[PDB]
């Protein structure tokens, strides 16, 4: 399972690739406007993103229209090999799909709650496909059975688009999409943080520590 | 898996490939009278629809015994190499499924209501066999279970006969197909219409519109 | 399980209750301003159906706010004992239904869509709650699964709020419902008048007669 | 799954083959004594059911030993090249069956009741094993069960010995066998005329032709 | 089951209690820290909360000792009929739970991460068992099977502990607690808001609203 | 779920009984020999723990011949009414524990290691019956099915002789005797000790003494 | 569950009913033509078996016609209450069982291989039913499956008829009965024997042994 | 699923043999000290078996010690290329499969009672191991279970020493260990012969033939 | 599955290799530091231990950060080509380890308790990853599970990480984990002794001798 990291905060994105655990970025238009502030300009924003990850960066298109779509799309592309142009799933959405996949450009369709957009998007030729569980989980639903469900239809059709799993709020999200198989998590860095943790291992560490100070007061492995 | 239109509208089918989600047509006497109006004539509807679509375009023959069925299924595939020739599950019309099959001309075996049906539909060479979900519904029975056990059968036998769901009322219908295994469904274009639609990507959709506003006031994605 | 007819047609509702299976009705603001139309009046179609109809008759309230809502109940209970208002799953929603609970008037809380909404109209009292299949059909979502989880959670509390199922399509919605254990259906007429038929009791009934005919040439016993 | 015609009466083959659903015939020395009577000897029976079936026949010995079963079953063969030799699960069936198998003469070794007996006649190399399900049936045991675990142990094995359904009384036996995945069902003609029935099938059709005599009151598709 | 406000906000707690909504409060020492700041003391909060819910209201100890929990859970009982005290799992604790059980001052036993330490607290008599799921979650451990395994241990012995979901995160915390069958869930204000919304719900008012304005412009129902 | 010590430990028992998950005591010969140094009396020792206990203690019988075994019993019995005798499971066995049912001195059968042990144990009248799980898992075998099978056997019938699991090793044995619902588990002091204890519990008991002495100095709960 | 000894050997009921785990007796025409050899008579056989037991003793009817079989049946029930009448379960035995229930005698049906067969004994007011569980393991079915069937079967309709698992083979046809549920089991003294043995029961024994002569090198509990 | 016949009986063995439904045979030193009477050498019984049963031949070592039992071993072999040697699940005799094993002579680690005790033995590269399914039954554990654990656990880990169910008391075993998937069940006389059998199986030889009789007289 | 023994006590380790059934040791510093007491040194404990044991031999680095693992690694590593790296699960610990992995050296990622735990040192190439479900049973929850998620997860990716079963305190971890298909499990000597005997074992050898002095009274074949 690939793990993406969820933001567009610069310093998390280089410090989550230096913990070596980051395999790619997703940005969307709420995440990069949090960054965008106090003379901070779009653009420099995603062109810095690109530079600093090697894996794979969704960038959202904004438009809402099949011609501004694939414009922009051919823009973002034009920035970077690793870039993945983020679409919604619309009618329009589903057309640039289908126009950029002929094209040769990674496509990432986005805003999926059910199994069955995802299916059309895959159709359309998309990369990856981003279902948001957490905000399924906001309206009483259990997203991860969305995830489920996709699994199984992929798995049916032979389909080698991504399932990406988003609006991940916790470390259940990522549990149970690995156990399902999903291609890819992508987490906010507050979740990304906690995957690494767990009591009884800053249990046992010290407990080794301690231990081992009675044979070697220094605390060194000399050898 | 494959969705078909239940259409003759060939404004319907082309703005259906074009977004990449339509990979054939089903028609009828009825679906193409409909579109026969103003000028229009029955014939160029149907050859139109053969020359445009790149797949499969299922014509059903009017003719209840063996003799009829094939003369006119010769002359429905006469029409184009993709039309494919709609016969009902009955004693003259597998043989004459058999006959057709033996001439390399494809055939869809309609009005399959049980799994055996479609397992002898199958047996005589049928492309496509299909099994009315909706109609099964319609008398209190779950029409979908009828789907499950014709995969599983199909499955067992490495039967190469196409699995397309008919008689479609709801996006559940084509969830649950999904999720089975289906090869096919058909779809009238709204119920093909709603497929796309979930409130929380429209919410999602305005409120990053909304966003993106903050750092680019007149919504532009300049790259 | 009471089976409802979801409609304000009032031909519908006079040919349903003829038939004796209909035990109730319910309208919604949609369906009274299909019927209100070249003349007809609301008030005069929504009094007529409340004398027809000697079951529940639902009656939405169109005010969004809690005072609107309880002062529109008042006048929809007025109207007749069988009168039982509907009210929307908000938070002034809640807030009528149990004052309006306290007061002896039989409430639906309508526009439900999942569990836990069901769980807090109940829990304000609700004489009805009725989550909306089709919708969530319509948006990719089994909607029956909903009214399962809302058995399973009535029957864990012993909740004696009752599961109405509503925007029902189709005649599985109604076998899954009463195979789950819900209270009640409504259902549009379309979906009543399949619910007898079936084609093997039409081809029983052709043969039980054509043999009696063997016995009796005139068919009579 | 293959469909063999049940039956020694030549009345209930042509037809069954023109539908393009069987693939075979079998009999027995019951099913025989039924249609050779009334001056009709069971040797015109036997023989007049070969020549014309692209397929299997099975014609059951008659002999209880070794040696007379071996003597039956080497002229039975001679007839043609498609005969299949039918020969009781019993002590000196078993024997028989091992030494027409090296032979590479086929067999079906009936009269099976039970999943390891169909495992023995495998084991002596049987080309079709026919459990009686209905017989099962018959004493309060639900016959497909039977059937279920011989598909499993034969799965588990890679075993190429066909499991032959017979003794089959009604439609969900044969829906069963298609679900479990049995190689075979035998059938009686009529059985396999009710096969292609169903009331929404007739009812279908019907409505198909008052519509088409909307679109053309003539009742004929002229293309 | 019954909700529980899980917070020492006061305006939350008035507002949640005028929707009508809200069954009880509990509070814990982090809780009340967040809010006794700028002059405003913890004694004056605690009192305010159980003066303005009729519910139960879950106040914590802060001693570790023995002797120091049942000085200040008298002092707490002594505040108000609906004070429950809050008491951790520890040793001390449940010597505590005994004898403020036998006192017939109700307790509520915190900090439970596993069925056994709510066995044990059931044990010694307490009112009511809170488990922290979400925690659980933090921790890569899906916490909503704590409480199914409590549930099911209570309802082996009759127990008439209360379990009390707490930690809650989002809103399938909460459907999973009343379709597993919790007592009671505890949740913070913006879980608590969410419960009552969804889309369709905010989609079908809207709908309804505009249908009735063309039967009455001014959108009032008078009867 | 009744929770027993292994143990002749006065000062353990005390403390076990003051937390209120104690519900009686286990003995053995053994336990109670440890116990007997620096001027203890082994018969002072057994007779000082069924003084203090209200509930029951386990003594076994050493005999193993019927004769015996009640003469021993009898004695054990005239210790205190809230004795129990322990009695192998072997042919004498049972004929004393019928014989002493009778007299109604309470029983508990041991060394059990299959269900239809603990059948017969109950069948005879026995109190309680006591499965070595930890026996079971030292032999490659789970233990805990037989507490399982035990459970179902005993609720088929109603019997009321309780389900005592005894050699147990870990937590596990604990919680899975909790949840397949066994009338008691017998514990070492440590094991019992170790129920009590989870890391979350330790760290957010720190935390909210850290944050509540933010808002009160001295760490107080002045109320 | 209730357990019957299944001989006519009388060497092999005391010592079984001083175990307190013997409920009663049964036997049949060949277990009695096995004793009644060497000049002993079967009516010397079947006597010696009533006066003793405090419970029910099954005693076979010879007769195949139902005035014989009510006639042999009163003699056998006027050797004592406790008496229980065997009756094959056929045309005529479930017409005498009947008219023996009707006169207050009871009555076991024995020779049963199907659940339909024990619900047609338990509606002609029998007061057991035993399948032989034994003789369908003979023939390649699992035998307690039926008595799983006939379980849920009696469960169903409030049945009073009692299950006597008959024809025992192993003691895992004892434990399945256990768990099922069924009323009876009846054993030969021997299988009877083999219960109550555990090769780690033995080794406990001698572990206890071992340790005691360490707390008292004499052997022996003084109390 | 091979069968073989479970007994040191030579007539039973012809007799089965005789069947041809044999793949092979096992012995064990009871079943040898029972036919080993009325002047009888072990020594005759076993060549006798070796000679007329074509597949694998189980013959078990008596020596408790590794250097015994190898020696022992590699003159069971040295009787005939079908001999396979029959090991107990020990320490020592783990030791002795590793050893016969590299020198390419086929084994059967016997008295296998958990499927851990099966692991070990297929970790020694064993040919078969043979748990006994019946002596747990004796003991009121359903014997089945550990064939079905063995199964999986072998599958697993791609493992090909073969599963030989044995201490079989009844065609139900048989049945189960079929459905399992095991790779070979070992059988007593009694067992063999029942497996044939039904009742309906003779019901209809009768009918058939009664019917038959209706069609031509003969 | 692979059986590694557990301890770093010389005695046990001769023993369980002479048995032949041990394929492997693993090491921490607490099992270490038990060991080196009255006069031992731990350098010549893990020197020991690595020659003895033609299998891998796991040994646990002390620091706590990235460079001084990497070094105590390498030194590890040098010490013989069947050693293993133990590195504990912390960021720290994660970038050693795949830093470690590009150098071809066979690493253990330790102190993991839950399946993403797991995952994570997979990707950073470990070559083992050892949960440990004991003290997972320590605190109230069934630490198997956790080997069966992590199983599940490594099929779903087709991951070459090896499962190596960790803190094992009875045999029933050790069939469980079998079930389940974990590469390895790691076990104390005393669970280790365990696993080749069953009661039927001895009874039935009891059996077998005591029938063939029957034959031969001697005893011998």
């Amino acid at each position: 399972m690939k793990i993406f990291l969820d933001t567009a905060n610069i310093d998390e994105i280089r410090t989550g690739v230096n913990w070596g655990i980051v395999d790619g970025v997703t940005t969307n238009p709420t995440l990069i406007s949090k960054e965008a502030v106090n003379g901070k300009k779009y653009g420099d924003i995603i062109r810095e993103i690109l530079k600093i990850v090697d894996g794979p960066v969704s960038v959202e298109v904004v438009s809402t229209k099949y011609e501004g779509m694939v414009e922009e799309a051919r823009k973002i592309h034009g920035l970077g090999d690793n870039a993945v142009v983020k679409i919604p799933m619309t009618e329009d959405g589903l057309r640039a799909i289908k126009t950029l996949s002929s094209e040769h450009i990674n496509t990432n369709c986005t805003l999926v709650f059910n199994p069955i957009q995802a299916l059309l998007a895959a159709k359309a030729g998309v990369t990856y496909v981003s279902p948001f569980v957490g905000r399924l989980d906001d309206i009483g639903e259990d997203g991860m059975q969305i995830i489920d469900m996709i699994r199984t239809i992929f798995n049916n059709y032979i389909i080698k688009t991504q399932i990406l799993v988003a609006s991940i709020r916790n470390p259940i999200h990522v549990l149970r999409s690995a156990v399902i198989g999903a291609d890819v998590v992508t987490v906010p860095f507050n979740v990304l943080k906690s995957l690494m943790k767990h009591p009884k291992t800053d249990e046992g560490l010290a407990k080794f520590l301690e231990d081992w100070k009675k044979v070697s007061p220094d605390g060194k492995l000399i050898l």
